[PDB]
């Protein structure tokens, strides 16, 4: 059903949808693991499915169509406590590439593309435990695509060889985020 930012359990799957109270979004929880993003000049954004707590080693498989009209990504996105981390996979975007600014630490193979490796931090930003202070990873896909399977194993192991040690996993959805822009996209998540 089309619902109003907040998180929980549907059909199976964990979902998360935020916003930034903008207005201009609907997100819709579809069956299983699907969920539909329409957006026209909104704000800031992000939602998905997948599963709380994620693991390092889950390998996720996600189809369906994204149609971003602008600003906007496609991506596996969760959060690590101890150390505190947001990362994402981000497997598609429209038109600015996400990890815009962020330091590029190195590249990894996954999946049938190369992924250049990214990092940076964010000072008191809100987060899963509060305001804080923590880095961003990003493993940015060179050939884009809009459905697949995601080894989130090699990407954690490349991390960890770039001096990223994740710790206790929290939520890991395949989300689809968009900034100030327009689209649509039906995902689902496996």
């Amino acid at each position: 059903q089309t619902i109003q930012p907040g998180t929980g359990y549907n059909n199976g799957y964990f979902y998360s949808y935020w916003n930034d109270g903008h207005g201009g979004v609907t997100y819709t929880n579809g069956p299983g693991g699907q969920f539909s993003v329409n957006w026209s000049n909104s704000g800031n954004f992000v939602g998905g499915k997948g599963w709380q707590p994620g693991t390092k080693n889950k390998v996720i498989n996600f189809s369906g169509s994204y149609n971003p009209n602008g600003n906007s990504y496609l991506s596996v996105y969760g959060w690590s406590r101890n150390p505190l981390i947001e990362y994402y996979i981000v497997e598609n975007f429209g038109t600015y590439n996400p990890s815009t600014g962020a330091t590029k630490l190195g590249e990894v193979t996954s999946d049938g593309s190369v992924y250049d490796i990214y990092r940076t931090q964010r000072v008191n930003q809100p987060s899963i435990i509060g305001t804080a202070t923590f880095y961003q990873y990003w493993s940015v896909r060179r050939n884009h695509r809009s459905s697949g399977s995601v080894n989130t194993a090699n990407h954690f192991n490349a991390w960890a060889q770039q001096g990223l040690t994740l710790g206790t996993m929290d939520y890991q959805i395949v989300a689809v985020e968009g900034y100030f822009s327009s689209g649509s996209a039906s995902i689902t998540v496996s």
